[PDB]
């Protein structure tokens, strides 16, 4: 397929490359991360990939705690993409790297790349840290709503990116470094964080809000019926503020991605959850390969219609393209 | 379908009845389904066309007793109490040993107790253990459970891993979000990650005739196995854990995963496609969830009939060796 | 699910009547009748109680396409599409229709079509497979050249047509010898009407007329689940197919076809369908009085697919294809 | 996945070679005419290169089936088999065949099955539908009466019936004049070869042998899809169906049929399948040589199921049906 829409494909500023063992995988990914013009949109010509919305690295400014530094980082990150979406503005778009440690500087750093920089959106390395940065500070929380106020006025979707717990939120991994980050720790820890706008009822303040997850959700489809309907004979109303469940602003609110999570029996799955009008394609380079991504997208056992949305016009209906 | 064999059905004693709602009048109900297992629970069973039920205790009941001679000791009384429920009708109910691994060398001789006296069929343990202090969770990838593991499966019986929720320390992430607790979330996270532990330890590669059960549809592992194994498959560098194979060898060989609570024909779909028909069973969660709400879901669900056979029934006839 | 849209929905005049006599036991003949006859009272009653807003109404069949006499064929065409527009007319924030065309006569039928759109607002029509002509003796297949004038007035009007089936004459359906239960809904009407589809796709008629939206009933006749092998049997034989159409079958289906769920309350067959046609070309239909309202509407609302593609099923999409 | 087992894979004698000449073009020809006579050399090259370890021959079609002369019947299916037997015999290790029979006479064809499988060791037997026989102007479906006997030997024999396709006659294709695209492998193979399986169930066929085994390729040729509405149409009429069989198509379906992926590597398909007729009842096949062996083995090693289930898909079903272990 031709013409297809990316939006997890990542890069790196010299300040956040060391975000992401010794050797030549290590110098490849820092290449590649580094890169934008060369490598990059040469495989993009070579896999179908038309349009590719850029983000900053993980967990990038989320793991500044002093705001003061987090701002400098994320307005600097911010620059630097636009430079090199202006290089090839035909094929990239951009998503805000933002310092959410301060509400107030986020919401203004957020309506300059969007007015003044034409972002499309925002990509947030899930909860952010601050001060000691011992706390996982989570936007479900009351200083975040007029942040969320200003996301639904501008009207560009929020990416809720992964990032690791933080060491003493990480105990049941102890002894399994092989558990956090993609293997599974990125999906329960963004995940939850979904679950926490929800339950908070962010979406009954601002309805209009669009979330996007990569990862075809990081697991929220297979247990969705359950998250909400666990106990059913228990015919009391949920205790959360939120005044509906969990599926309707799932099915309202959210959009997934196939990056990371090349698996047919998981796309039809989520099909059948939230809909092929919700997913879209997605590869998460430059930490999987394009081609892999695109391979296994062009032959994916889904309906070519299906695969035209997933693949680009979902996508564009989204960012107004 | 009638014939059904349920296995993920719990009952309770005076002495862990607490650990399982507000005043409402819900609460005084479960409490009655949980004391009851001739009455209410048999007449559901004939009503919904389950023949066999293998009994558990609750949750976390053993698992949260610190002391570890008074987890042995509630959990010998948990066993001498379902083993003489079981006796008055042994023709419709098994059941499962509550084990004290806060104490290793204890569970073990609890375990041969109740599979080679009692004529249990398996074990069923609430996730990690607390001892001493209780501050710490004590998974069972550890080192000192090691041999507890060969006496599993010498006796050859299975282990159902059964969730339960972390200790505080541990659920940060969930703060201010109690709803998150429990069956909403917390509970899949906690169990499916625990299987993983177990998974990566290379426990299968040293006992892999063991056989782990896990409930509510494998805790979310389905969907998210092939990530689990082939994220950034670019990068052909052999992964650093104890196992020596990859972690869906492990799902696919060694583990059975349940309908307890989790009545969702898409959720069956994809496991069906995932792990197979031959490794699902059908269970309820009773009295967490109604056997009506299991066993209709259940007999309509969008499967082959032959399916539904093997997953409502001779699946776990094979599995607990109930034919021979 | 509230505010459905329906359309294999079925009603009949005096005249036509007894074309469906043949189709259920004689016990149920007087409640069939009723049923067809009747727009007005009983059939709203179920619509308001099983969510259905719209019901795009049809003539029975195989009604005209079995008169061989053009002159009565016209005749009785015009009729009941007369009496389908006054009982519309009663009800128009519930009921649209369906022409009926006497095809047995190209330029008859092309003049009716355009009556119906054209003055009698009627959002399409639906044909019950071929016509039978003079002898009556000889089924006549709309791809044939006859017939591209009339198909060329139906892509301009911009209206469906829905390929409905009706039975093969029998000189044609020796393989059901000595199986009557074959004939009819259980087998015979999916080929009749699978075929005469693929006919019109290997002519090349969506070539000429590439705006041409054709529907079929009881979930496409089975053609989703063989369509992969309509097109790419014998793969390695890389040569140009036979036929005078310049693409795929596939290419065809995809882009001018759409399918009810008509007599085929099936999930796994939704499924299948979603994997190859897509949720946006799939439309809710009951093929009611031959199927119960409540039947084809309760299986609707639990099957188990996206709430989005629900609704889309369910309303929307039918509301995009006729304008509404 | 190796030690595959394929089993709608075949071959033909200089005598009903031509029967294959007009389902391909003219170029291809050639290569096909290769294909059908080889055994030993290019068909074990591929096995060996695409984990296919065992391989269950069958003559093309319609070859017998379509030989109205009970005499001429006779002699080419005994031909047929004991071609099939020399060529099994050097390589036992990698072919298993499956009998040609002269069903225009139900005795004969009895006694060529019962001489295949006692001393030929041949596992099964595949027809290519209905037969022809005398003027030849009359499908002869196997529910009739006459092949009862035939039936209850197939099934004391306990080996499996591949009901492979064939065109129907002229006179009963008048749906497809115009349109010979149509006939074949594109869709009239599948019609008429579904159309003959619910013959076979609604005859109560196997109320009277419950043990019977029939195989259908390409994937139920159809049968899953519509399966529920076979059974289910107009549901609201509670009176119970006019055929002889006492119960309903979907039962005999679920435990007397088995489908192969033969000619149909479309994963929607197979899906489709395991929700229906369930992974225990489905079987690899390539439809070799009308099919490339690469095609059906590269489609089946990458679908998306369950590995288990590709295991027994893969193998194990029909080392299991075939009492291969
Ligand atoms: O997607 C990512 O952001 C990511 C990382 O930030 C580190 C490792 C793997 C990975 O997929
Ligand atoms: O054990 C369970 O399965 C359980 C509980 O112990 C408490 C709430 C819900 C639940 O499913
Ligand atoms: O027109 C129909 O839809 C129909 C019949 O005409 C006869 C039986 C069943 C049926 O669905
Ligand atoms: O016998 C077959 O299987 C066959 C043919 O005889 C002709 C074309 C395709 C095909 O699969
Ligand atoms: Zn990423
Ligand atoms: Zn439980
Ligand atoms: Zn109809
Ligand atoms: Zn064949």
């Amino acid at each position: 397929m031709q013409g297809k829409v990316a939006l997890e494909e990542h890069f790196a500023i010299p300040e956040t490359l060391q975000d992401s063992v010794p050797g030549d995988y290590w110098k490849e990914l820092q290449h590649r991360l580094l890169d934008i013009q060369d490598t990059r949109l040469k495989l993009m010509d070579a896999h179908g990939i038309e349009t590719m919305i850029l983000s900053l690295n993980a967990p990038a400014v989320q793991a500044i705690p002093d705001r003061r530094k987090a701002i400098e980082i994320a307005r600097r990150a911010n620059d630097v993409l636009a430079e090199e979406c202006a290089k090839r503005p035909d094929r990239f778009l951009a998503f805000a790297a933002l310092p959410l440690q301060d509400p107030d500087a986020a919401t203004e750093e957020l309506q300059r790349c969007v007015n003044d920089l034409g972002f499309v959106g925002a990509l947030v390395n899930g909860f952010s840290q601050e001060g000691d940065g011992q706390t996982p500070l989570y936007y479900d929380l009351p200083q975040y709503r007029p942040f969320w106020g200003e996301v639904e006025k501008l009207d560009v979707p929020f990416y809720l990116h992964p990032r690791n717990p933080l060491p003493q939120d990480s105990r049941i991994y102890d002894g399994h470094p092989w558990l956090l980050g993609p293997t599974w720790a990125f999906a329960q820890e963004t995940a939850v964080h979904a679950l926490r706008l929800m339950a908070s009822g962010l979406f009954d303040e601002h309805p209009r809000l669009n979330i996007i997850l990569g990862h075809m959700g990081e697991g929220l489809p297979y247990m969705m019926w359950r998250i909400d309907h666990r106990n059913a004979w228990v015919k009391l109303p949920p205790r959360y503020p939120a005044k509906r469940r969990f599926m309707d602003y799932f099915n309202e609110n959210f959009h997934i991605t196939t990056s990371g999570n090349f698996r047919t029996q998981t796309l039809i799955d989520a099909i059948l959850e939230i809909g092929a009008d919700r997913i879209l394609f997605s590869t998460d380079w430059p930490f999987e390969n394009i081609d892999h991504a695109s391979d296994w997208f062009n032959a994916t056992s889904i309906a070519e219609a299906d695969r035209v949305k997933i693949g680009r016009t979902n996508a564009r209906r989204l960012f107004k393209l």
